[PDB]
């Protein structure tokens, strides 16, 4: 069984690897792997995000355990989903699983109430280790996911505000910046490809209109020059070649971003 | 058998894993767990604070190797110690165990001298690796912790001053800021929550004196307001929900602060 | 099997993970141990320093997977190499092996073109993770390096240039700033000691000459002075005692440095 381990804590110091050592301690045969402990801290939405491809990605047989959680040690509860591909997924039940359940959607669910899987004393400010990593780690261990508490329709898990793209209505569509790619400064949004139906496109923000060709990858135009292109998760994205579209045009996360043709 | 890895040479290049490299050469069935490797260059106290609660949160058949080792090359030795838990922990006899120690006690102790413990040619930069990491992994394949090198009293292992908090009178507590929870700006103290004996408190250093309502978690204030709360290691902590306590008030580690009822 | 995994994609998101995803779909029993991700983005240079020594540290049966792949979707290939050691390297044919193949040389070689490797369909903006990683998680599963396409001579392998030190008639040495080690400031050359033939050298750059003192480690002169010594690889460095040599003298990688007796 892996686990596949995601925090708001950082991996600077020992708080991240103290939820590791619980892991051995309940399954010592969990195999665990990170996803990240940098999310920014008390922010779901990126948490939930980085977490949107890891189903696909991860075996059938992966306890994914993540928790950004500012509402630790309060009423928001943990839950287990069993989602299409056979993975468990243990998570506040506060948006985090949003896109992930998106992506690969959610069969049953439950809600964590059985202190058998609780690290207790549970610590008020701490859920993150003692309910949502204690809890994925006797799953991995074995434990049945319908004894952690009662189950619960998967419609009342928490989600976030998701925001269409929308076809304007003479070809171009406007959209959002979901995401920075932020070790290169690519810009990911959520415009589908087969939304715009070699050809060249307008791309329209607040800061600026400029005039960028498609490519399918980052070497098709010199180094230095702007492209759009299909990202690796299927949406439109907006680089340049060996440089950091971030920086040139200042684009943020949650811009609205207008793109259509020639 | 696992092998719990903490260092001040960063994730950022080849060097931490490296030792990596020589665990599994070492002792192929080692299941390597980090702690952290972004220990503040040469900051042994740091190193040591943030050992403090890896004992218990990892098995007992956790081999803890942990290097900040500024005196490598020189006759700074390494030591293992077997502590209350059955724990191995190998390090440079520097001051770096102290906190770990006072957590789970050791019982027994040994200075490595032996080189069959040991990676040769020993690199004189890198004790580090080719000493504590080296000998770790010996005792995580099996060697025995009496055949590294001669026994120690327990006495002789070097340890680092501790401010306690003391109890001034009246019913305030002055102690000193331990450690900055650096993710979230947390402040993280001495003082133990027995010492003040929904109540507020009265909270003094030298920037400032504000008065501060006492809760068990961040979400029992509004978002932005202060609380004074019992962090998730058992002691009295400072913070903001959801905001940077550190950096509103400018608090820093070593500052001596002052904390007593209304 | 173990798989050694680098690339220039960070660990600050999922996206490092989500190899790791494929190499546990793919090997479920490889164990996979991180060089770094915090390679510079699309630095080949610099990556493949990083992988200079791992060969030498790692078992004879681990699988080097690393990309820096700024030239990702296009005709650069992956390739496989079976070194000396018994080891292979699987990486774009760029360069970034050229370092790590120095060191431990290539016995044979292959191009990477069977698709039964490949994890399709592959995304042209990351064979990093659809062609290096797949396969390398391949050849960790078992797969022969032959069945991954065609032999290719070792001589065909892309190299990148390499500044030989040179001794220039009088006994000083010109050589180069390799790589900063930027944990600490220190400053490590491509002058090798038998190439200088308790004493004391001049070191000069374009910033400025200062005489120095030769020592094995750095605790042999006071903390904040600066020291030439012999790196755990085998090369001159240059440091400060528990300072950083970097910003005291800023030297830079890739500067030009000359280093002679008294
Ligand atoms: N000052 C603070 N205010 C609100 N939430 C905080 C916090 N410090 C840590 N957490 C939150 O505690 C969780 C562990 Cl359960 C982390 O996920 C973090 O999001
Ligand atoms: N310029 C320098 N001065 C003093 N100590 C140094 C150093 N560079 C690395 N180390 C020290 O070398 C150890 C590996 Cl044995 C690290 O733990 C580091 O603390
Ligand atoms: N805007 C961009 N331009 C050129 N190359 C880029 C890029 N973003 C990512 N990569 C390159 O994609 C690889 C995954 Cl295959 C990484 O190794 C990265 O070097
Ligand atoms: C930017 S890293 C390269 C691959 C990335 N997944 C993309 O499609 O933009
Ligand atoms: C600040 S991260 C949340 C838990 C932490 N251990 C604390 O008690 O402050
Ligand atoms: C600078 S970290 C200490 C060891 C390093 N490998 C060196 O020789 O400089």
């Amino acid at each position: 069984p892996i686990i596949a381990y995601l925090s708001d804590i950082g991996n600077h110091d020992e708080a991240h690897a103290l939820g590791k050592g619980l892991i051995k301690t309940i399954a010592p045969g969990a195999e665990i792997v990170d996803i990240t402990h940098q999310v920014t801290p008390f922010d779901v939405r990126e948490g939930g995000l980085y977490l949107q491809d890891v189903p696909a990605s991860f075996p059938a047989n992966t306890v994914i355990a993540a928790y950004v959680y500012p509402e630790t040690g309060t009423s928001t509860r943990t839950v287990v989903v069993r989602n299409e591909k056979g993975q468990l997924l243990v998570a506040p039940n506060n948006g985090l699983l949003t896109w992930a359940l998106k992506a690969v959607p959610a069969v049953e669910a439950w809600e964590v109430t059985s202190p058998d899987v609780m690290n207790q004393p549970v610590t008020p400010t701490w859920y993150g280790k003692d309910v949502v990593v204690a809890c994925g780690a006797h799953l991995a261990a074995g434990v049945a996911p319908s004894a952690v508490g009662p189950k619960i329709d998967v419609a009342k898990l928490v989600t976030l505000p998701t925001t269409p793209a929308v076809q304007l209505g003479d070809g171009s569509v406007r959209g959002e910046v979901v995401r920075i790619d932020k070790a290169f400064g690519n810009v990911w949004t959520n415009i589908s490809l087969d939304a715009l139906s070699g050809k060249t496109l307008q791309v329209t923000a607040e800061g600026l209109s400029v005039e960028i060709p498609y490519y399918a990858t980052f070497g098709e135009v010199p180094i230095g020059e702007p492209l759009v292109y299909n990202n690796s998760r299927g949406k439109v994205a907006l680089g340049l070649n060996q440089g950091s579209f971030l920086e040139r045009y200042g684009v943020a996360a949650g811009d609205t971003v207008t793109i259509g043709l020639v």
